[PDB]
């Protein structure tokens, strides 16, 4: 139907038919008579499956043959999505797979629905990694995902009476045709124990084995016949009435390390089950990579074939890991093992607030890991007698800098150790790279200059526009070609068509269908209508007061109070959807999802608003459902307080897929907006600087309540029980954080956000103005495309160039 | 190679070889380069398994088409063994499958050893269910076995120091190519709650609700083309940070019901697990039945359409909850409900041991089945009233019937339920049978006679004989054709060559070569060399104390001590192998096993004994061993006290592979006897009688220990440490309980057990005489068949009748 998905050929078309009938027989056991709406799925997924064999065989077989240095990332997350469609569209097979399952009397996009999500990360981060992995494929890297294989991930959101309510993600319950498990690889893990200092080197003994028991997901790379690994790794039990009962069922203790996905990602909790975890994905990636280098003994060469990517301060214990082995094991004298680990280890951090960043308690890593502990201590040593000799007798730097944080319980600080012991750190935008510099890793940068870098986040194109906005994707491909599809930067050759009549008009009818699209799906699957030609106001993502969706919902009860004020006015029409997930113990995230709901409870039924203005909660955001809402944005609310966002990643989907930014100068939008031309985007706001600014003079939110007459009305109306009748005082704890402890100085910001927004509203009055700027927001998004990121890394950190040849078959 | 696996055709073999290679490619990811042995292993079961889909498929269309009357196997155990093999045998692709592995330079035989035995039952009794499924799908029955997707069965036996260690059998690490997961009939299953009386009969609420989830497994007749299923249950819990992480890892607790089967086949143990998992197999059980009744109402018809057959107590709240279901869900009145739950239930006892039947503590059931025991009480009053009607002013006899017993602690005798709910009660064998009726049951079988019956157990001749000894089913078929595969009564045909030369001469080559087959086997996996040319006397089986494990263990030292009284006479070579798994928890029987071996590190290391005399302790006996030792076997030990082993089922299968049998009158073995005549048998000891007067005068064992001079030698020895230097008083506890306290009367039996086999080495002598009577057996153990059994339950019992019919294909 649609050339950028492929070409349906006859011959291609009956052989699809044919397999997916013998899947459905053989390996579902089933015919036409009996077949569930999930048999088909499977057909098809398995039918799918079978087209990435051959290229996965010939892939690995290439590596061997060729023995590329290897890379190797190292995450805790990886928040995949689903499979099935992201497989058809990287193999070209889309189109047939549609024609053939058409024939067959199925409607292929109801069978893609029935796929769980892979949710095996909480957000940003976790997404990341898995854009990382599409890229590095597409730019054929020998690279290698390695993590967990948690068999519940981030918990499905339920809302009840308003409330978030969390039910456990069971994705496995039906099986996981992507898929094998590799037994033959099963490793032992160690855990506890003592250390014991003999003739020769120290040992560590007595320790408890859980074993590592691996399964691969074939990674396809974009039409180049590359096929990558993603490793997960499960835990099991060794092998070795009432009593012998108990003991069968005491198994579950030691595999419950592989058991769940931590949904904290606003608050670090040193919780032993999440230490266990990290130890448990880095011991067992480090003897899998050992066991690949070694069947390719002097480790000199290991940095030149090996590099080791860690996404952030959760596998850091590969640091200290692999100098275990190579001085406990491999018998290697320190000073050469170090040499080694800081030439193959590189740390990327995500963020500068202080409640996030790992800071483990000594007495955890005492007992758990006692060997890890005196070599983590012998690290810290030599690392701050390098600090003494570059700045004699600068005693508070050597507090400072220290591995080893003291006070009320000595705990072991993760970031240090991962700067002390990698070649390289990077941000992931250059304000925040920036920011590392000035403030928190001030006195590293000062010592080793030549460690920091930044590497500014990006997105795949591949599923971030042609899955899931394959009509866009079209209406370009069209005018420039496909070749854009691998080679973002190609979407400039578009800003010699923002005056094109034709082409204005094809962007706008694109987004016009994924909002009526997207307004059906809200009816079918949840139970509200929506004025399919409204602006499409939208903000999903994790919530946390960092990201200021409570300035959002500031804003809208001044829309609300504005209409009510003067009903017959007239304003732009607004649909406001807001969702993501809040951390499970995060109370004030969930008291903000609470007034969200209770927001649209009274917006939504007040007749003298019509539908001018309606608040929508999008339940269980998630990779699926953001690959549906974002296509059909108009505005793209990305409100941070300066300084707070280390680069966001949501931002760069919506600019790719036609919405316009409002936002403030945080993160990765300082570079959008750079490449875009402020004139193209919605700035607005405190810059880093005037954050700084307030803080050194004192935030005091009254004064703002005090001289902004519309800011107090809203509070008011929030203490005395506006948006809760029945229950009063229930966002007081709301009101009193905005009051008087609010960190992120929503109030600050919100005259200029108000103002900012009403400029938003001015020109969406004006459908071709609107569409021209969007033309010149999607014609320089290239620069977001994770295959820039990715060639930056594999060029400035990894030592490896990135290869866009295509392999046999 | 051998004509009765079947033909190796061309265009057959050159298929399979494609389809090998094609899931050794496509399903297992793997090149003939890096594939492991397991991986072949997999590719041909796949292959195998291909073959049953279509017919499996067929089956089940059929008997929805024609809808039969279904039968149910209701059992806590299904001791299947391996599959792969007996698939072959079944489909008749044995010699295909053969040649085609040998064309691609593989050995077949060791792929098969890769395969995990399904260990899902203790013994006899799970064993029997396994046999049945055999012969159901072979007689053309509509047969579903239902039971427990245990995820560990029973424990893998390591021997250490001459002591049993217990290992968890995690039969499923690698997978199971198998079974196939039905998600669609997951069903809901309740426990706990409590029970409200309302206007309109009672309601069962606020219970606790885990879920059940089927797996099937495909049963295929012989070459009947016939496939039934075997479904499984597994447990799941329903879906609906400190606080969120437990809940999750909670999940457990449900899911344990699933985890682990029960080892204790000596002693009942009320424990609250093994309860939930009987009422869960029950409770989804009955559901699935129904279901399938309404999709194929009025429940008069119900009885005409199903039949429940429970595999002893274990499965006894089927009667209660058939009634809970149709009188508070359907609304049927209870004197039809009762009239419908009797008409489809049928109950069999394996054991007249009182220690082994199920007495549940009322408090038990009274928290986690509240509504079933009210019903149990109102069956139980309903009863006796009927009892009272029979018997009037019989007080007494109204407390022996009662399904509930009083004193200590109440419990229920789910014996006496199940006899009060089911239309037909089976002993297993017609001495077992017979007992039941004047002890145990008497009072039963005197209120109701009709009820009572006897089903003499049998075993499957495919696994038991053309499996595991083609040699020997291959020179039988050579002389009667393969005709008797499905119809065992043809080898009486057999008795016309008892006095071939030809036939004789190719009996005792077949068993050489089994001898020396087992005694290779024995070196490789194990470590010690066996004279092949000795008799091999066998006794195989769980160590029980009323199995008299121990009566062969003095005789063993009897033998030895006449060696060492008189080194220079000639005595008849034996290798003396025992072997089974003794219950966890059971002392003595742990003690048993370390007697075993003590007795062979003294006699195996007896420089005068040389090879005359051996004693191997066989480790892990379990099917796949017994399918390699049994046809390898010269003498079969059937020592059980008279009156205690309810059948026994290893007796048949040594009778069917040419061992001759050295026992006692209990169970079965009376019948064997009577079929090939007693003096073709070695036949010993008390009969039931001689047992009952020694009890009624009293059980003395000092007066054998006075008057047998080689039985005195043989206890001193025990009690001085001959055995055990280290540990002198190591079996002092085996010496008391001799002594003291044998409920089985081991040195009552002694000295004609001694003499006997006397007579068994007299005759070894005499190679020609041997076989001559080797012969009798093997052409009159046809009664011993399961198809003979299952068609006397088919007839006499569910009210079907069996079909040799094949179906097309
Ligand atoms: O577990 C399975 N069992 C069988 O396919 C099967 C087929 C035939 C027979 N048989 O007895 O003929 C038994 C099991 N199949 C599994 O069904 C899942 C859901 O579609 C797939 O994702 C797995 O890759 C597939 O192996
Ligand atoms: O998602 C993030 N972090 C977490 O999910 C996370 C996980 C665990 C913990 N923890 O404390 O355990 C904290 C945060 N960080 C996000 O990673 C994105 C990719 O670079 C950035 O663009 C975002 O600005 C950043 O907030
Ligand atoms: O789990 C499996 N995954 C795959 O076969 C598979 C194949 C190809 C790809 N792929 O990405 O191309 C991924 C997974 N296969 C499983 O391997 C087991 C052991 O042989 C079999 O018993 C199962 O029936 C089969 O489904
Ligand atoms: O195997 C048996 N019993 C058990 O495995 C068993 C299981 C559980 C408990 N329990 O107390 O829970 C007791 C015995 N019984 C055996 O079932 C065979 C088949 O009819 C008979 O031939 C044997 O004589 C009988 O001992
Ligand atoms: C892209 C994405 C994110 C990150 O969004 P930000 O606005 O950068 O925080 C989180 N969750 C999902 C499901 C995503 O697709
Ligand atoms: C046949 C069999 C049994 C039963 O043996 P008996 O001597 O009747 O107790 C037990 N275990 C296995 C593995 C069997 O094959």
């Amino acid at each position: 139907q649609i050339s950028v998905r492929g070409l349906a050929g006859v011959e291609n078309v009956t052989e699809l038919k044919k397999n997916f009938n013998r899947h459905l027989h053989f390996t579902l056991v089933k015919d036409r008579n009996v077949a569930t709406p999930r048999d088909y799925y499977f057909a098809l997924a398995h039918t799918v499956r079978d087209h990435l064999v051959g290229r996965w065989i010939r892939t690995q077989q290439h590596y061997y043959e060729k023995d590329p240095k290897r890379i190797y990332y190292l995450s805790l997350e990886f928040y995949m999505g689903r499979t099935l469609q992201n497989t058809m569209v990287n193999l070209a097979l889309e189109n047939a797979c549609d024609e053939a399952t058409y024939q067959l009397g199925l409607d292929m996009e109801e069978l893609e629905e029935i796929e769980e999500d892979a949710g095996l990360g909480n957000g940003g981060l976790g997404r990341l990694a898995a854009c990382f992995l599409d890229s590095m494929a597409t730019l054929g890297l020998a690279a290698y995902g390695y993590g967990i294989r948690y068999e519940f991930g981030i918990f499905n959101q339920k809302i009840c009476g308003g409330w978030q309510m969390e039910e456990a993600d069971d994705w496995l319950r039906y099986g996981n045709p992507w898929e094998k498990a590799r037994p033959e690889f099963t490793l032992p893990v160690h855990f506890y124990g003592r250390v014991e200092h003999t003739s020769q080197g120290a040992k560590w003994v007595d320790t408890q084995v859980v074993l590592a028991m691996p399964y691969d997901t074939p990674v396809p790379g974009y039409r180049n016949n590359v096929v990558n690994t993603m490793r997960l790794w499960s835990a099991k039990a060794p092998n070795d009435v009432g009593g012998y009962i108990q003991a069968v069922l005491d198994r579950n203790l030691a595999e419950n390390i592989s058991r769940v996905l931590y949904p904290n990602d606003n608050f670090f909790e040193g919780k032993e089950l999440r230490l266990k975890q990290e130890y448990f994905v880095v011991a067992a990636t480090l003897q899998d990579i050992i066991r690949r280098f070694k069947s390719s003994t002097n480790f000199d060469a290991f940095p030149d074939k090996v590099a080791i990517q860690l996404n952030d301060t959760h596998p850091s214990l590969a640091i200290p890991e692999l100098m275990r082995v190579l001085v406990d094991l491999e018998r290697l004298d320190w000073d050469k093992a170090w040499e080694v680990t800081v030439k193959t280890c590189a740390y990327t951090n995500h963020t500068v607030i202080p409640e996030a960043l790992e800071r483990w308690p000594v007495h955890l890593l005492e007992t758990l890991l006692p060997r890890h502990l005196q070599i983590i201590y012998e690290i810290n040593q030599r690392f701050l007698n390098r600090v003494a000799a570059a700045f004699p007798g600068d005693v508070d730097r050597l507090r400072r800098m220290s591995l080893v944080e003291e006070g009320a319980v000595k705990r072991i600080n993760m970031a240090h150790l991962c700067i002390a012991g990698s070649h390289a750190v990077n941000g992931v935008a250059r304000i925040h790279s920036e920011i590392l510099k000035k403030t928190i890793f001030k006195d590293f940068y000062e010592l080793e200059p030549h460690k920091f870098q930044n590497k500014t986040n990006g997105i795949t194109p591949r599923r971030w526009l042609v899955l899931c906005n394959p009509g866009l994707a079209e209406i370009i491909a069209e005018r420039i070609g496909e070749e854009y599809i691998s080679d973002l930067d190609q979407l400039r050759k578009l800003l010699s068509y923002v005056d094109d009549e034709a082409f204005i008009r094809d962007v706008a009818k694109v987004k016009q269908e994924n909002k009526l699209k997207f307004a059906a799906y809200l009816e079918r699957e949840y139970k509200v209508h929506i004025n399919p030609n409204s602006l499409f106001d939208v903000q999903v993502k994790r919530i946390h007061e960092y990201k200021r969706q409570l300035l959002n919902c500031l804003h809208v009860i001044t829309l609300y109070n504005r209409i009510k004020k003067e009903p017959n006015k007239f304003v732009v029409p607004r649909t406001v959807m807001i969702g993501g997930k809040a951390a499970p113990g995060y109370h004030m995230a969930k008291m903000i999802i609470k007034l969200i709901t209770a927001i649209g409870d009274v917006v939504n039924h007040d007749p003298v608003v019509g539908d001018r203005l309606r608040v929508i909660f999008l339940e269980n955001y998630r990779v699926s459902l953001a690959e549906k809402v974002i296509p059909a944005a108009d505005l793209s609310e990305q409100i941070s307080t300066a300084g707070t966002e280390a680069s966001g990643t949501g931002n760069m989907k919506f600019m790719l897929n036609g919405a316009l930014t409002i936002g403030t100068m945080d993160g990765a939008n300082v570079e959008m907006a750079e490449e875009a031309g402020e004139e193209n985007f919605f700035i607005f706001g405190m810059r880093v600087e005037d954050v700084d600014r307030l803080d050194q003079r004192g935030y005091n939110a009254q004064e703002y309540y005090d001289r902004i007459p519309e800011l107090r009305q809203i509070i008011e109306q929030l203490s005395s029980g506006f948006f809760s009748p029945k229950q009063p005082d229930l966002f007081k704890d709301i009101v009193n954080m905005l009051m008087h402890h609010d960190r992120f100085k929503v109030f600050a910001d919100y005259e200029e956000y108000v103002k900012c927004q009403e400029r938003v509203s001015a020109l969406y009055k004006n459908p071709r103005e609107w569409t021209r700027m969007v033309i010149r927001n999607i014609a320089t998004s290239g620069k977001f495309s994770s295959d820039r990121t990715i060639a930056q890394y594999a060029r400035e950190i990894w030592g490896v160039e990135p290869s866009r040849q295509r392999l046999p078959a």
